């Protein structure tokens, strides 16, 4: 086909990017983040009980006010690194772009105010294989290419940094192609270890000059749903002491005046270094010797079978545009603009 659709994404504090769907007829919009590392679609639920605080604050699929909706109701527990979601599967037409696709989703009936309370979104539409869907339910993509309409079977993210201009745009993400607008050059190109994992293979992190971690390969999965830039325990302790960084409840900080003089961290990937200066990884609030700065990486170990894995998020994606092949199991990176 010829479609190549667009959807304007959300950017809140440069930690949550999110984006519109509609569900049912007549649509019924959600705020959903487009992840990477997960495979399946939920919005909260109008059976969800306010008892959930999060049920209560965002926004609510009501089934019997569509004309599509189709009944499953079988059950769905989702896990997350942090919240584990539940409900059952319904199914109706959902709008992405201009695209429409029939889909199997989630509706969520117990969400907990830890993390939920702090989302900005309402749900996730996952964007990863069917190998990771819980209940083996079609994740949205594979259904859309299942539609025929895309010029290429592949996916793009563009990621901004946040701005206080009304104008300014927070992110996009593009349904079978990339916009140049957002990127420069000529993508370079990562083949994925499987299929099935938007994850490649790492060859070391540089703390400077130095190849201080991951000094003999490790993973490196491409996450869009994440915020921050994580790795194992153990390679962000060692990360973090390389950095003279600190180490609070929620975060890793530095003294905000000593933040742009911290060293580069260069990421190996598919034989090139992706480099991050102290200007993409520390929010720099102010530069007073006397306040602590958070920077935008932190452990998170991810357990197998796609653990243990740095995942890179949006951080990163600042940085770098991203193009996911579904065709030819590759990622693509450029640099974004
Ligand atoms: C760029 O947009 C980021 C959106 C926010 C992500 C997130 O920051 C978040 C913040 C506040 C409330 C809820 C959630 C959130 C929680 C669960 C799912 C989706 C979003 C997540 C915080 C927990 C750790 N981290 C992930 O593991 C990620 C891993 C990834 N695969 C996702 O499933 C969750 C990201
Ligand atoms: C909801 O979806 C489920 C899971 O895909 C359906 O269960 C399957 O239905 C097919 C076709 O009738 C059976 O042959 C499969 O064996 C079923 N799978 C399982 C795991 O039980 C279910 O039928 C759908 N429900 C409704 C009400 O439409």
């Amino acid at each position: 086909g010829n479609t190549t659709s667009s959807v304007i994404l959300t950017n809140y504090m440069d930690t949550q990017y999110y984006g519109e769907i509609g569900i049912g007829t007549p649509p019924q919009t959600f705020k959903v983040v487009f992840d990477t590392g997960s495979s399946n679609v939920w919005v909260p639920s109008s059976k969800c009980s306010r008892l959930y605080t999060a049920c209560v604050y965002h926004k609510l699929f009501d089934a019997s006010d569509s004309s599509s909706y189709k009944h499953n109701g079988t059950e769905l527990t989702l896990r997350y690194s942090t919240g584990t979601v539940s409900g059952f599967l319904s199914q109706d037409i959902i709008t992405v772009g201009g695209i429409t696709v029939t889909q199997m989703f989630g509706e969520v009936t117990e969400m907990p105010a830890l993390p939920f309370m702090l989302a900005e979104f309402d749900g996730v539409v996952g964007m990863g294989f069917i190998e990771q869907a819980i209940g083996r339910v079609t994740p949205i993509f594979d259904n859309i290419i299942s539609q025929g309409v895309l010029k290429e079977d592949v996916f793009s993210f563009y990621y901004n940094r946040d701005s206080e201009n009304s104008q300014s745009l927070g992110g996009q993400i593009v349904l079978g192609g990339s916009d140049p607008q957002h990127y420069e050059g000529n993508f370079h190109y990562i083949n994925l270890i499987k299929t099935g994992v938007w994850q490649i293979q790492m060859k070391g992190v540089s703390v400077g000059s130095s190849t201080l971690l991951c000094e003999d390969g490790c993973l490196a999965l491409v996450d869009t749903g994440a915020s921050y830039i994580s790795g194992s325990t153990s390679s962000i302790e060692k990360l973090m002491e390389a950095l003279g960084a600190k180490k609070r409840l929620f975060d890793y900080v530095v003294k905000c005046n000593e933040g742009p003089t911290l060293p580069d961290i260069s990421f190996h990937l598919g034989g090139k270094e992706y480099t991050l200066t102290s200007a993409d990884y520390v929010f720099q609030e102010s530069y007073s010797s006397k306040k602590l700065c958070t920077l935008a990486i932190h452990a998170m170990d991810i357990p197998p079978p796609t653990g243990p894995t740095w995942a890179l998020g949006a951080t990163f994606i600042r940085k770098f545009y991203t193009e996911f092949d579904r065709r030819n199991n590759r990622i693509g990176f450029a640099l974004a603009r």
